[PDB]
């Protein structure tokens, strides 16, 4: 889930996974 699309990225917003 989390970090899945936003690895090492706490702010997985539009950057990827997270919420992107």
């Amino acid at each position: 889930g989390r970090i899945d699309t936003c690895p090492a990225g706490g702010g997985x917003x539009e950057q990827x996974g997270t919420c992107c």
